[PDB]
């Protein structure tokens, strides 16, 4: 991507260097009285929420290069009591005080745009996944997520759309009730598992239960949403 | 609130001027090639969908002082295909063409920044409402929706926290919903008295809506203190 790769530069060109972590890491966490500007430039993180029963909770998954703000960027303060977990194996993220990027957006604003779509990515992303729940329930959720992940890891073989992604990963995603929806799933033969890899095979039945968020990846993502439609 | 009257006074400044919208018109569609910035300056309106059905889908709700996009910023495109229906009887909005927002707030990074911060306020909403509905349902669904109206439009009486709102928005504001809205009722959380809606238990619903009670607190403590 041309905007990730130019506000990847330009952070490092103002001193900002990456940093890796390794699974399970958080990036940042709900307990630091400092928050950040993540750049999730490579790897797949996880926002979660802890609360004091020691329960987590997955709120969303984001894969690089995507950004991700823990504090607002006027007050400073938290937007929400969150973690943001590595779940690959290994991720590569710049991790920017909430100050400094003030400094360093204010003076370039053509990434203060990259950053303000990813915002609104966010939103529309977020209303999508509503709507398609509240026509399709979960089967239409997870119909969803299995589409988007088709998108972007998605490529061909023999047996259908392999999803590239690795097993772990794809493990560290979920993959009752939700495994009942994925046993459907493979009853009708809409994906299989084999070989060590989920492959979709009926495309249009993700597509058909998670219209929004199609819509959705295809105003925000069209040069990805064409690879397969 | 502040700083909004301050971005008003930019666009104002600027030459921008509001616009007056009534119940029921769209301030932009979902056919619209055109994207704008609408800043929701005073009203109430929802972010509505029509899927392939043809039935209306409530998505969002705004209040005056806001702002709300149905393009990207840097490609102008659509971020979704809505409509902003206006539920309040009037509505101020300021409509402004997308292309012209872009050098609108690179002249002046504060309102950028207001601008930024709305959109983070969003994002953070969704996520709270979501977790709020992984923990309890459509129960604090509902619930939180109730809290934040409480938050806004309550003024505190000894017959409870009294709805600020006229009675005609809030009919605006389906089965299984009504139904879980009359057995909050029922219960004696929200009682109807002297033809206004009063939350006598505001407990319960910061009880089963958690998540976006801490949301309010970090977005808007300013009123959230009034009620805590
Ligand atoms: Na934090
Ligand atoms: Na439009």
């Amino acid at each position: 991507n041309a905007q990730a790769e130019e506000f990847k530069k330009y952070l490092e060109t103002n001193g900002i260097k990456p940093k890796q972590f390794h699974k399970k890491e958080l990036i940042f966490n709900q307990w630091d009285p400092q928050e950040y500007c993540i750049f999730l430039y490579d790897g797949i993180t996880k926002l979660t929420s802890i609360s004091e029963n020691g329960t987590i909770m997955n709120l969303q998954y984001y894969k690089g290069a995507f950004v991700i703000m823990s504090g607002f960027i006027d007050t400073e303060t938290s937007v929400g009591y969150y973690n943001l977990e590595v779940i690959s194996e290994q991720a590569t993220a710049y991790v920017i005080k909430i100050n400094e990027l003030k400094e360093l957006l204010s003076k370039n604003l053509t990434h203060f745009f990259y950053v303000f779509q990813t915002l609104q990515k966010q939103v529309s992303y977020s209303l999508a996944k509503f709507n398609d729940f509240s026509i399709n329930g979960k089967l239409g959720s997870i119909c969803g997520q299995l589409l988007i992940l088709t998108y972007v890891y998605g490529k061909e073989t023999p047996d259908g759309i392999k999803i590239t992604l690795d097993n772990l990963t794809m493990q560290e995603l979920g993959y009752s009730a939700v495994s009942r929806i994925i046993s459907k799933l493979k009853q009708e033969k809409v994906i299989v598992y084999k070989n060590s890899c989920f492959y979709v095979q009926n495309l249009d039945y993700l597509k058909r239960y998670a219209p929004k968020l199609d819509e959705w990846f295809y105003l925000a993502c069209p040069a990805t949403w064409g690879k397969l439609n």
